[PDB]
Parts: C-alpha cells; structure tokens; sequence
C-alpha cells in the first residue's frame, strides 16, 4: 500500500519497478506500481495531493518546473543539492539521493566516424568539423540551449547540417547520409544503432539525474523507505540505462524483468 507511479515511458517504468524490488526485498511494505501515469505536472500534482506516494523525478526538472530557480551551475551534485533543499523547504518534500546517469542532450556519431578520427568527446569534433554530416532534431537545431550552445561554448559550426523528422535520422546514420545526431543520453536508439555517444566535456548541457520524490510526511510515517531507495544512489550509468531502455523498447522484455536482472547483477538484490 505504498503507491509508486512513473511518468510516461520505458525508463520510468524500469525505475518504479526497481523501487518496488528494493523496498520489498528489504521491508514488509507492499508496493503497487502505476506505470505511465502521466506527464510531469500531472504526476507532481498527484504526489502533492496524496494520490500517489513516490515517483522518480529529475534534478534539473525540479529546478525549472517546481522551484522556478536558475541553477548557478551545471555540476550534477550542486544541482541535486539545490533541488533537494528547495523541495524540502517549499513543498515539504523529501528528494532522496540521485542515481548516476544524466539524461540530458547528447551528441552521438556513427562508429565509423568515431574510429577514423578517434572521437570520444564533443571537443574532439573541432579538427574534423568539416567532415560532420549532422542530422538534428528541430528542437536541438533551433533552441538557444541546443546547437547554438555547441556553436558558442565549443566553437563548432557544421556547414553540412540537415533537419530531419527524428525517426529518419537513425536510418540516415545507419545508411551514412549523416554521421552525427543529437539525442538524449539514455535513448535506446543509441544502443540499437551502436553509436558512439560523445562526452560533454565542457558541461554545456544541464544535468538531469533521477531520484525518488515523496512528501516528507510519507517518509516520517514509513522511515523504512529510505535505506532501500538509497541503494540506488550513485548507481546506473548512462550506458547501463541505455541498455535497459533497449531491452524494453526493442527486445520486448518487461520493465520488471530488466529491473530485477540489473539489481541482481549488481548484488543489490539476491
């Protein structure tokens, strides 16, 4: 009778099943999962209203959506600390420790392009910028915090740049029509198409790490929630999350099964 909801998609469905798995492994609490409940504003309201007890929320989403505060930095831990202190104060909400992966914008390149030019980080593109054949989503191309940021902070302009309906880009990168695209760092497609995901070595992109969000009065009543959920703190790399999202979205496995496998492989569950 602890209700854990997820926002829409495979990733939050994996996460809430992880929350269920650790809580049930370590306590006598019974967990009901509510996958695909709805979007951020709706799920946050359900938490505030006591309709659900826990959901996974992103650190950068807290600052921009709920606190309406600018992050002084792009350092992941400083952003989390800001989210957590703000939620505690302004919403009487407890935001527990975040997982490792940072689901933010990413640039990814074909493996062939990475191999020829030894590409590991965005800054490595400088000397090969005229070789880039980019296929960007319209949002990334046109938002001041997307391609414009690449131009300003990394000094990179790609003369060969197309805007593409998001789907077609992976076929185009597969076919060689493009060799670079934007995505979010945990998208299953990046694993599916075997792309090299570049390090944002200048921390241009703002951090979005997931962590459990609940009302403080909930933790007060069920203190035993804290230790289980915090077993996920600092766990799950971008690549591990990519692979799990792939298992659900492409291989058709259930979020519960891929969650349980990961936790077992990590020794978090026996």
């Amino acid at each position: 009778e602890i209700t854990i909801a997820g926002k829409l998609g495979a990733e939050p469905e994996i996460l809430i099943n992880m929350y269920k798995l650790v809580i049930e492994d370590e306590t006598d609490l019974k967990v009901n999962v509510k996958p695909n409940m709805g979007k951020t504003s709706f799920v946050f309201n359900a938490l505030k209203s006591g309709d659900i007890d826990i959901y996974p929320e992103f650190t950068g989403t807290v600052l921009e959506t709920f606190l309406k505060e600018n992050a002084k930095t792009h350092d992941p831990e400083e952003v989390y600390t800001q989210a957590r202190d703000g939620l505690a104060k302004d919403f009487d909400m407890t935001y527990l420790k975040p997982m490792k992966y940072n689901n933010t914008y990413a640039l990814a390149v074909s493996p062939e392009f990475a191999k020829e030019n030894n590409l590991e980080k965005i800054s490595d593109l400088g000397p090969v910028s005229d070789q880039v054949k980019a296929g960007f989503t319209l949002e990334f191309k046109d938002r001041s915090d997307g391609y414009k940021g690449i131009q300003d902070k990394y000094g990179l302009t790609f003369s060969n740049l197309k805007t593409m309906e998001p789907k077609l880009r992976y076929n185009a990168i597969k076919s060689g029509d493009i060799n670079l695209l934007d995505a979010y760092s945990t998208d299953s497609e990046l694993a599916q198409y075997k792309l090299k995901v570049l390090e944002d070595d200048q921390q241009l992109f703002p951090p979005y790490q997931g962590a459990p969000l609940m009302l403080t009065k909930t933790l007060d009543k069920y203190p035993e929630l804290k230790k289980p959920l915090n077993k996920l703190a600092g766990k799950i790399t971008d690549d591990e999350m990519r692979k799990m999202n792939y298992e659900v979205n492409v291989n058709g496995k259930s979020a519960y099964t891929v969650a349980k496998d990961y936790l077992k492989d990590q020794g978090i569950i026996k």
